[PDB]
């Protein structure tokens, strides 16, 4: 039994150091100490001091200089014993506190151990660095054992559910939160992995062929789903919740994957420093000369999509190499040689529609001098230039029942380049789920687990309608935590009469969550609907309109002094500023129909598809308007929330060790941050002063 045999890969890389024969000696010490904050200013920053003395209601203890202090028991945070560091579950601590926590959570990431469980969930420190813990050798420890006999793991809580599955007969869900980088998708890939393994099936041919495929599928959407952030370099761009499939034996059956607002905007605008989705750099460097050539291509930096940022490389990351790891999947998939190179027809034709470059004309309207760019996607995409080019700065609209056909300036011509090359992108993003489905969904399922690996909270310099809707995703799934962990507990308690305090953990984040999505009252996205669909509103009548109803009314809202275009909104991981700039166009959501009609003529396959397809290419209609991102959106997600109460939770919750991507850097402020606003030491409470 490796577990049980010190000399194992188990032992050396998840279990806690034996201890020496000094460390013993400080074991055994009868001392008693105490976490302090040397500045009082620096709350999260503490020292140990020792217990020097005590009255009925103070501690008297020594600082590190020397000095000696003072403190009310009831204020005071005392230290576990030493022999409680790096227990593996820390609802066994005595002390249940901030510095304690921490500490316990510290003395196991000195030693590589980034797992420790939280009374009943997992918590999971990022290392920015690999550890030899998900080895096939690692998968098959974890089998059939129980929690509490094996140290904690991803693995382990993916074996508990399973196990929760086939005896309770219930579905199951795992829930893995955390902050931009702070290792959902990891730790998500690490579920599914295991779960793969531990019920893919065992004797010929299918046995990982499906197994296998489940697994080909995530390397696909990083490939077009994810891209640099000024937090993590390989930030989930869209949100995914994977079904694992089983069937009534609990042998793998299938898997689907539904995805969750994808950033359409990184196709045509970075930030510095950022970069655009890796599909795009992996073609440009790992295709042949050849493809090159009949795709027109050349350096990232001759393309006005890719050369803005001033970063076209990852640290660590061979784009080619990386584009011969996407090929190899969508191969394992089942994407036809004939798909494949219309895919990557498309991802050129995209980078051609960018460097586009209008002009003014005599006029006020738009002309396009050079058509080099034009002619280039035209030929790559399977279309006329002189259709597309008209499309793109005469399109015709409706005048009532006239037809008029209209000739936008330099500015609108731009947007609506880019409205094209949203469109084209986020409906292959589309196409390729789909298709991956249809690959994954072979048999009707008896039960499943599901994986949820969203885009995680972030703030930016500039924060904008992408953000709000992550936020707010992230809010809504701390909220689910909160109601799982306190509220549906307790109402268990007080409804089975086992007397029974009810207990108030400070944790609810209903206030910010109706301020956004609320209806009636109207909250920020109702708000937002109402002014898009008015004729006359704009940015500025936008803002004006939030202000007027939240400002000094709604306690989780701000209009801010320093500017006449911001708000911020207070969500449990902290306040966000949000500018205005473009909500309105980006909740709309427009595309010229001339364009529309430009591409569903192409002569491409794939392209057809996503002009004629009306899974991909139709919008839902509420009434006289098209549905808005918003709308469409929170409906989305409230059936993945529905969907998500009837399972059995289980949650990981991950947590950055430091805002530079760095290993062996523990920051208290940072992870101490992450810990409150996660509701963890609340977590452990509740499951020790309770009937679990
Ligand atoms: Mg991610």
């Amino acid at each position: 039994n490796p577990i049980h045999d010190r000399t194992s890969d188990y032992h050396k890389y998840l279990k806690v150091k034996q201890g020496d024969s000094d460390l013993f000696k400080l074991t055994v010490s009868d001392k008693r100490y105490i976490w302090y904050n040397p500045d009082p200013k620096e709350r999260d920053s503490y020292e140990c001091g020792e217990i020097v003395s005590e009255t009925s209601d103070s501690f008297t203890f020594k600082t590190v200089d020397g000095q000696d202090r003072q403190v009310k028991k009831d204020d005071a945070n005392q230290r576990n014993p030493i022999k409680f560091d790096g227990v593996e579950d820390m609802s066994e601590l005595s002390y249940l506190n901030e510095p304690a926590v921490f500490h316990n959570l510290r003395v196991r990431y000195n030693q590589d151990l980034i797992y420790t469980y939280s009374g009943l969930f997992l918590v999971a420190v990022n290392p920015f660095k690999r550890i030899p813990i998900y080895t096939q050798e690692m998968v098959d420890i974890f089998k059939g054992r129980r929690r509490n006999e094996v140290a904690p793991h991803i693995f382990a809580i993916s074996d508990v559910a399973y196990r929760s599955m086939l005896d309770d007969r219930q579905n199951q869900s795992l829930l893995i939160t955390g902050e931009s980088g702070a290792g959902k998708t990891e730790n998500t890939k690490k579920v599914i992995q295991y779960l793969a393994s531990v019920a893919g099936r065992n004797q010929a041919n299918g046995s990982g062929v499906l197994e296998q495929q489940i697994l080909q599928a995530n390397p696909i959407l990083e490939a077009f789903g994810n891209a640099k952030t000024t937090r993590n370099n390989n930030s989930s761009r869209f949100g995914k919740f994977i079904e694992i499939q089983f069937n009534s034996a609990g042998f793998i059956s299938g898997a689907s994957i539904q995805s969750y607002l994808l950033e359409k905007s990184r196709v045509v605008f970075q930030s510095e420093t950022e970069r655009n989705y890796h599909i795009f750099y992996q073609l440009l460097a790992g295709a042949t000369a050849e493809e090159k050539k009949a795709l027109h291509l050349a350096g990232p930096e001759s393309f006005n999509y890719l050369n803005q940022s001033g970063c076209v490389d990852i640290k660590g990351v061979s784009d080619s190499e990386e584009f011969k790891i996407t090929r190899q999947a969508m191969d394992i998939v089942g994407f036809s040689q004939e798909e494949q190179m219309s895919i990557f027809k498309i991802i050129a034709g995209i980078l051609h529609l960018g460097n586009i470059k209008f002009e003014k004309g005599a006029g006020e309207g738009a002309v396009l001098k050079d058509k080099t760019a034009l002619n280039a996607a035209s030929t790559v995409f399977g279309v006329n230039p002189s259709v597309l080019e008209k499309a793109l700065m005469e399109p015709r609209i409706l005048a009532g029942r006239d037809l008029v056909a209209q000739h936008l300036n330099v500015e609108k011509s731009s947007s609506s380049r880019d409205a094209l090359v949203k469109a084209l992108y986020g409906r292959l993003f589309l196409w390729l789920v789909k298709k991956i489905n249809n690959v994954l969904c072979q048999e009707r399922k008896a039960y499943f687990i599901g994986v949820l690996d969203i885009s995680g909270f972030e703030i930016f310099k500039v924060n904008s309608f992408e953000q709000l809707c992550i936020n707010y995703t992230n809010e809504k799934l701390q909220q689910f935590f909160n109601h799982h962990m306190f509220k549906l507990e307790q109402e268990e308690y007080l409804k089975e009469k086992i007397n029974w305090t009810f207990i108030d953990f400070g944790l609810d984040s209903q206030a910010t969550i109706d301020l956004i999505d609320g209806r009636q009252p109207p909250g920020i996205l109702a708000l937002l609907d109402e002014q898009s669909v008015f004729p006359n509103a704009t940015d500025n009548t936008l803002i004006t309109k939030l202000h007027s109803h939240f400002s000094k009314k709604n306690a989780k809202y701000e209009e801010p002094r320093f500017s006449k275009t911001e708000f911020g909104v207070t969500h449990y991981a902290g306040q966000v500023m949000y500018e205005i700039q473009d909500w309105l166009e980006k909740n709309k959501d427009p595309l010229q129909q001339d364009l529309e009609l430009c591409f569903k003529d192409s002569s491409d396959n794939v392209v057809t598809k996503l002009f004629n397809d009306p899974n991909i290419a139709s919008r839902a209609k509420k009434g006289a308007n098209f549905i808005t991102v918003a709308a469409q959106y929170k409906e989305q997600l409230a059936s993945l929330m529905a969907t998500l109460e009837t399972t059995n939770p289980h949650f990981v919750r991950c947590i950055i060790p430091n805002n530079k991507q760095l290993p062996a850097k523990l920051e208290d402020k940072v992870v101490l941050d992450q810990l409150r606003c996660n509701g963890v030491l609340e977590g452990i409470r509740i499951t020790r002063k309770g009937f679990p």
